[PDB]
């Protein structure tokens, strides 16, 4: 029990100022839709950074600010720890070039009324950041190993050449971790997609859909959530057709939801892959609307497709090629937990 | 009553053969993928096309036969009526360039075991097609007069150049009408949609999601379906929470979804857009998961999205560009009905 890092990186988000400000370097104002507080959104996620690397340095540890465009994988290298100045996307940023189970890497909610933050300590430490490394060194902490999904790819007509979206061949291991998920599908949204899947070495079935989504426990809460969701004012629909028991009463409505939302959420240490099928066309049969497992390998047969881990890398998917996920120990990542 | 042709335009689907036979003109065979009964896809599409030309040009009909890159807005016009042979993407492309409410659009399925058809001709006429033209003659026919979406685009930084996929301003009216939808969302499937909506000229709603779709009740049987559709394996799981009346079998789980279902469909004939919120992001609250509407305006606070008619053409929707859906009469097209 205890930790103090000798060095860290902290990688910021780039704000949506900082977007224009060089963007446009080729008054402004422009469209009533910025400046108001598009200048005040950048005003405060500078100054949260500057306490976070204010409270690093005044406590002896060693810092290099990096941004998007200047962090990589040698210095995560450097660091002790890593520090995600941001969002979520930036959380997932920084675990994107870490690979090591145990190199610590920590989200601080940069921007609370805006971010979301639900992979970064709470929105405490955010001002009170000291108060986080005290409990750090105390050990007031404990440690969050994430399941994070490992990809690979083979086939024929493949390209495991990666793509930030920030702009006869064995299988080959894709270089990022999906913490969140792994989204197969059609790059036109219009474009359905085709292929055949295999759970668990199960027989291959085919399937028409408008994608794949392959999350962690971790990512269940992510876009596997909005994929399977169900909403109050259609499950009154299902209930009211479901009358030709109970009075129904909107205290029901939100109970029946709330406890069926409740089981697409597993744990993020919980090793298992929760594949949804989206939106399935059901002839090519469907069933399984999602299901867990531990392994499963997706053949395609699409045009012009991609599979994208976690929103910021992609990867050609086209017929020819297949891919396989599963969960392997030395991925997962290292996340403390610290207290309201 | 009665209907014959004098001149008509054949505008033929390109099959998957003609595909790589001119797309690759830069043995063969390769994946094991193909050839099987790739060339009889092929060898079947141009066979029931000659049928249809055939047919034609015994009864003294003349015909002009065309594929997708030869059909325009020119060649229409030389038309009395427009055949589309193919699927119903061929019948989509073959609307597309139609814009008079008194040209009749006629689709045959040049391909029925696994083309679909749902808005050909039934599959007795593609091979018995003089059965047809003689019905047309004889007036044993129907016409259905299918509502269209007609696009509106204003606003700034806006572009109402269209897309074919297949590769401070005023209101201004896009040249394609939707006869099955038109998708507003982000371009990469991964990236939010956020817009405000405004239903029947009623307040601004802000919106977070994975896009908007906007269909005809004809259109009501394609996406807008598979966007709201339930699942047996899904309301099983919502009617077991919702035990904790019927003692609940399968023959049950099937008639509370198939008469679920049965509410997403309305007629052709029947001029409201139904539009519904693909998978939304509930702050932003949201409720109304889809509703009947005749006008709506969406208001783009998109990075780079585009709204897309029939998935054949595409607009840019970026920040600052406003569009405006209604149906107007001088858009429904003219369709036949014939019997099985
Ligand atoms: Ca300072
Ligand atoms: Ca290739
Ligand atoms: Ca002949
Ligand atoms: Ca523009």
């Amino acid at each position: 029990g205890g930790f103090r890092p000798s060095r860290v990186v902290v990688v910021a988000k780039t704000t949506r100022y900082e977007f224009e400000q060089q963007r446009y370097r080729y008054l402004l104002a422009l469209k009533g839709s910025s400046y108001s507080g598009l200048l005040e959104r950048h005003h405060i996620h500078t100054k949260n950074v500057e306490h976070i690397i204010d409270s690093l340095r005044n406590e002896g540890i060693e810092v290099r600010l990096v941004k998007r465009r200047e962090y990589d994988e040698e210095t995560v290298r450097w660091a002790d720890a890593v520090i995600a100045a941001g969002g979520d996307g930036t959380m997932l940023l920084a675990a994107s070039k870490v690979l090591d189970r145990l190199k610590p890497v920590i989200g601080v909610n940069t921007d609370p009324e805006r971010s979301e933050g639900h992979l970064c300590l709470p929105v405490r430490y955010t001002h009170s950041f000291p108060e986080a490394l005290q409990k750090f060194y105390r050990g007031e902490f404990r440690w969050l190993w994430r399941q994070r999904i490992r990809l690979y790819l083979e086939g024929t007509g493949i390209n495991p050449v990666p793509v930030d979206l920030h702009e006869a061949s064995g299988p080959q291991l894709l270089p990022v971790r999906a913490l969140n998920e792994v989204f197969i599908g059609e790059s036109l949204s219009s474009r359905a997609s085709y292929y055949e899947i295999s759970v668990d070495d199960g027989p291959w079935e085919k399937q028409k859909s408008s994608g794949l989504n392959l999350c962690t426990g971790t990512g269940s809460k992510a876009w596997s959530f909005n994929i399977n969701r169900v909403a109050t004012q259609a499950v009154e629909d299902v209930l009211n057709i479901a009358k030709r028991s109970l009075p129904l009463n909107r205290e029901l409505v939100e109970k029946v939801t709330n406890e069926y939302n409740e089981s697409l959420l597993y744990s993020p240490e919980e090793p298992k892959i929760l594949f949804s099928i989206r939106e399935p066309i059901a002839v090519f049969s469907s069933s399984r609307q999602r299901c867990f497992s531990s392994k499963v390998c997706v053949r395609s047969r699409c045009w012009d497709a991609c599979m994208v881990v976690d929103g910021g890398t992609s990867f050609e998917f086209n017929d020819g090629a297949i891919a396989s996920m599963m969960i392997n120990k030395e991925d997962e990542l290292r996340t403390v937990l610290l207290e309201q």
